[PDB]
């Protein structure tokens, strides 16, 4: 019974780098999510500046948590629930402070909690080349990010589920293109570009007189929220050792799954798919090197030095990885 | 019927096809016989080892989700814009330039361009907060929907016209498709037209004055613009054509102004019926789109659409003339 006190207890480091989303998923009884979401806009006083009802919260997270797969090793609640915590906690950095409003703070959160809703397991190019009815549907394009999207924003239909029943039409409008245009800046496939024009911003950025991050104009804006999510969605790496391991245990057992779906239907095997072939420690290296710290050695800069512990357990994670290589 | 319908198909080869009369002569399936009529012209069916059974199948069944209670955006014009891509294909200056799966590819696009229109526009659908809307993220909504219906019809029973394709040539033929409908997205106008002039400015041409394209960038830049001319050919038909499909238009706009107004939106650009001009709307739409637009088409095939260009201009001028003062 005390065990709500041990949740309220882990719940107090929300705003800390490496909250213990695994356990915090198991004390809740499987609903990460829906109390750290709730965590976060009672932190945030999200709940006062929107006039969202706390009933109309509370029934839209859970609606909204349960459209994620228990089934789907990596791509789930607990998740989604990372990827929100660790939004959150981007979004505090000094170097931002004042820059965004509550709007976009909202929106930012919003996108990362249904960035991934409703995922099958497997990914675009899976769905595209078995001709899904997904991607059928989506024209082979971010196939699964305009679905994630779709399915955020129809369960705000559902009953007592319209969190943002209180906004002025102006703000409803702009929330859902913000959150639009974050969450399908999530596709990989445009991550090359969106690392290109980080780096240009960082390489042309300019400060306010307290030395934050000056933005005025919604395409740097949104840049900067959309690369924000991008980070906490590939934040893994950055996390302590215990925390990475487990996420790494979860995406290869995700991977190998569709994999095993890839081999039985005579389709070539997709990187670190197969399980017959695999070498996981390699890969992470590979992941870190080519596409991890690339981005968020830019992230860092753009905020230095906010940033500095987090890629400094990146590069230990990825020297600690490396280690278990050299056979 | 079935004679003078055979003799009005005679033409369709030619810019300025009674469509119309098509239509009418037979049992309004204008889709249907002119894409037969098309693809046995072109020896498609053979080429590509279409049952008869399986396209005519195809066929109606795309026709039925185009909507005979919308004026405008129905299966007359996707027959129009079909005929139309199919005569822009035979230019002299893009002759042997395209692949008979790249040319079936531009003829499906214009086929299913916009199947299942609800007589609506995009910012309609989307300030409406529509389902179709919610479903495509207010990207591109409706050149989503035709995309994802024209496909799906193609696994009705008898309905894959592309079974015999193989699995690369399916794979080509979806990604053309794909992406020559996105491109004719009104919003997306102004950037296509972009390109084409810069396309233009450094082309390059044989000594008989044949179109030199280079890769499928190239090749599919082509295709979109083609099919985006053929959708707005319109004010380069025979007049009694073109006045034809401005009535229709714009009962289809009135209409949705209706709504507009009943739910206290904005009224969208000539939509209001209470505040409409249509000609002068006519010659604002062929100065500031349909001009600029195949007067570059024009000079990328110099000189075989002259004449089309010269007939825009002569419709030009009489709408102008009849606004009065
Ligand atoms: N721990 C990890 N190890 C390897 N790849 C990962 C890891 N976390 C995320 N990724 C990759 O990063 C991608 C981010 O977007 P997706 O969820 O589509 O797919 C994810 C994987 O391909
Ligand atoms: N005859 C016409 N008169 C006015 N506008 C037209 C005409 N034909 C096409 N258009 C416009 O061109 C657009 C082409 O794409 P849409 O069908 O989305 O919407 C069409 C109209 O906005
Ligand atoms: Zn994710
Ligand atoms: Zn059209």
């Amino acid at each position: 019974t005390e065990q709500e006190d041990v949740l309220a207890k882990e719940l107090e480091d929300v705003n800390k780098w490496g909250l213990h989303v695994f356990r915090i998923a198991e004390l809740s009884g499987n609903r990460p999510l829906t109390v750290i979401m709730h965590t976060i806009f009672q932190e945030r006083d999200l709940l006062k500046t929107f006039k969202i009802p706390v009933d109309t919260l509370i029934t839209y997270l859970m609606t909204l948590e349960d459209h994620y797969h228990a089934d789907v090793a990596y791509h789930n609640n607990i998740h989604a629930a990372d990827v929100v915590q660790s939004t959150h906690v981007l979004l505090s950095t000094p170097a931002l402070e004042a820059v965004f409003t509550d709007l976009e703070i909202l929106a930012a959160i919003f996108a990362s909690a249904i960035h991934n809703v409703d995922h099958p397991g497997v990914s675009n190019q899976f769905l595209i080349n078995t001709n899904s009815e997904l991607a059928l549907m989506y024209n082979d394009s971010s196939v699964l990010e305009n679905h994630h999207l779709a399915v955020g924003f129809k369960l705000l239909q559902e009953e007592n589920c319209d969190i943002f029943q209180n906004l002025t039409k102006k703000q409803r409008q702009s929330l859902r293109k913000m959150v639009i245009d974050i969450v399908l800046a999530t596709d990989m496939s445009k991550h090359m570009n969106l690392l290109a024009d980080l780096k240009t911003m960082v390489e042309t950025k300019k400060v306010t007189s307290s030395g934050v991050l000056l933005l005025d104009n919604y395409s740097d804006r949104i840049q900067v929220l959309q690369n924000m999510v991008h980070c906490a969605d590939l934040s893994n790496p950055t996390k302590p050792l215990q925390l990475y391991r487990q996420w790494t245990d979860r995406i290869m057992e995700e991977f190998f799954r569709q994999g095993d779906r890839e081999r039985e239907r005579g389709m070539e095997i997709s990187p670190m798919c197969d399980k017959h072939n695999a070498s996981v420690e390699k890969s992470q290296v590979g992941f870190i090197d080519y596409i991890v710290h690339p981005l968020w050695e830019t992230w860092a800069d753009l905020v230095h030095p906010d940033a500095q512990d987090i890629l400094d357990t990146l590069e230990d994670n990825r020297e600690w990885y490396q280690s278990t290589i050299p056979q």
